[PDB]
């Protein structure tokens, strides 16, 4: 079964929801497993208290460094790095889960969630699961965003885990 995960997001002085995203374990089970143990903590760290470092109004959303807090670090649960599992998922639409990296094979922690179709990403990133859920949380983080991808307000992942 495809892993329920989720992100309940603080807006500067502001709850703003949860997100409620589906891993694609089926496909990509490595990458998926790295998001979920993440979302829970179970390794010791993850994305509990991680920002979203860069927001761009129709675009994405960034976030997942919980080494440095500003888009330079991060790290799996299978070390500094893992290699590009596949490149079977496309980034097709709104609430797509991808995987940010410096290059081939650098995946880390850092993750984006697209709010529009963005085929250019494809094969250069890994695709590896869906929002289902708060699809207007994912939006709400457009209100302190930037055209640049500025952030304005800290938008942080106060909770995270897995759902049943």
């Amino acid at each position: 079964n495809l892993p329920r995960v989720f992100f309940d997001i603080r807006i500067g002085n502001g709850d703003a929801g949860r997100i409620v995203m589906e891993l694609r374990s089926d496909i990509v089970p490595r990458t998926a497993e790295n998001f979920r143990a993440l979302c829970t903590g179970e390794r010791g760290f993850g994305y509990h208290n991680c920002c979203f470092h860069r927001v761009i109004p129709q675009f994405m959303c960034q976030g997942g460094d919980f080494v440095k807090g500003d888009g330079t670090g991060g790290k799996s649960i299978y070390g500094r790095k893992f290699d590009d599992e596949n490149f079977q998922l496309r980034h097709e639409g709104f609430g797509v889960l991808s995987m940010a990296n410096s290059g081939p094979n650098t995946n880390g922690s850092q993750f984006f969630i697209c709010t529009t179709k963005c085929d250019w990403l494809d094969g250069k990133h890994v695709v590896f699961g869906r929002v289902v859920d708060g699809q207007n949380v994912v939006k709400k983080m457009e209100s302190v965003g930037s055209k640049s991808g500025k952030v304005k307000e800290p938008v942080i992942i106060s909770r995270c885990g897995e759902l049943i």
